[PDB]
């Protein structure tokens, strides 16, 4: 009884990881474009405080 | 037996995925690190400017 309802959360699981490998797929993306232009504007608000 | 077989084979999908995950996981989780300290630094740059 366990094993048989514990096969179903087991086919949700490989649900759940394809669709939230890709999530974080286009969310790296995302973060790769966060990490540069966050820099980009560290840099130039300390220019001005000068 | 005839379940075991696919089951075997399910099982290793989700170590697969989770594995992975993994690979990403570690990495996300120094990326909230670097994120959080950026995200504290920055806020506390413009709160100067109120």
């Amino acid at each position: 009884q366990a094993k048989d309802e514990e096969l179903q959360r087991t086919k949700e699981r490989q649900q759940k990881a394809e669709a939230e490998l890709k999530e974080l797929e286009q969310k790296h993306t995302q973060l790769c474009e966060e990490k540069n232009l966050l820099q980009e504007k560290l840099q130039a608000e300390t220019e001005l405080y000068a």
